[PDB]
């Protein structure tokens, strides 16, 4: 799978676990497509939401369900999502992951592009 | 001064200067309405982004156009831009500083927010 | 006021305020040497820590208190303090603030480097 | 085993490879003492430092060679490394992870603890 998706938890040290995610696909009409979609697994991490052939290049969202994963704990958060808006490019490394370390009132995501 | 934000660069050590930001309010249809704009100044910061008459409760979207900084900087970044969305002044004004760091493959963004 | 350090509360949204922080500098015999310390104010900064001769080159250490930050607001962290390690002012004067983002379980920080 | 470390490179987008780690124990003098240590592989990750036995309860850090990392890229760093300093605790989840994120003026730095 070209693309996954990694979600930490930085006030219990731990994977943030059913957390959902949607990924969108900019359309030409500049609108934002459902592409895929899932919930994090025990490990924080979401696999299998696309594959190399559906993975072509153009303008992406992955949207994390952050304010329904804190209400979920007791716990009054800031965001109503974290949104990571990027391009998926051919020419580099292969493979996307996509990385978000929350707080309720602060979130920190990286990208590391491997081959 | 309802509403400030204030970018970094992470890997100048530096404010990050002349950072455009958009920000967009939902409307009743749900789509994004522009609301205010601006861009960062020598400290990093951009300041009277909109008034507290005008900021009324909602949903706001605080975009910060970070490919376009890096871009100017001859860099080719990951992320088209970053994009900071919250519910504001539902128990009554408060005053929010949106603040950001950034690197060419990541960015961190918290808030601050205070009762005047 | 070349050193300042700003610690921000990242599971509230505010200042972090009270924080202690103590500043390190490698000695001749490689040890580290008390330089200087104090309380973040309400505002979660802390002003005031040396002078422009006072700050000479060398490597110094911040060290933020984050561990009696958390436990003063009842909670447990996992760290015991957030240390931030740099040489300083080997090209000259400059003025630095070291910020910190805290977290009970993780923590950011950066460097503004500015000349005077 | 009960430790691992996980390094990323937020300029690159890439894992952080043959970074070089040590982890050293509080002594009873406060002074300390070299623990364990190697160099992150391809994926950024340091496995083996330690054993269940020999990590027992105590004060811990992790030194990441932050600084050499960045001049082996040709890139000017501020730090002259990152410092991880924690407790370890056997109530506590068994498994520690400490990840960190670098830019050459900043670090993000996290711990997952799991069961
Ligand atoms: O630095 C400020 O004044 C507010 O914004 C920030 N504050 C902190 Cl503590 C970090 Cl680590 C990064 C930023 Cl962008
Ligand atoms: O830890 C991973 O496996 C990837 O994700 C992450 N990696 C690092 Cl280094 C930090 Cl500090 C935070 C996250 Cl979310
Ligand atoms: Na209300
Ligand atoms: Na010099």
């Amino acid at each position: 799978c070209p693309l996954m998706v990694k979600v930490l938890d930085a006030v219990r040290g731990s994977p943030a676990i059913n957390v959902a995610v949607h990924v969108f696909r900019k359309a030409a009409d500049d609108t934002w497509e459902p592409f895929a979609s899932g919930k994090t697994s025990e490990s924080g991490e979401l696999h299998g939401l696309t594959t190399e052939e559906e993975f072509v290049e153009g303008i992406y969202k992955v949207e994390i369900d952050t304010k329904s994963y804190w209400k979920a704990l007791g716990i009054s958060p800031f965001h109503e999502h974290a949104e990571v808006v990027f391009t998926a490019n051919d020419s580099g490394p292969r493979r996307y992951t996509i990385a978000a370390l929350l707080s309720p009132y602060s979130y920190s995501t990286t990208a590391v592009v491997t081959n």
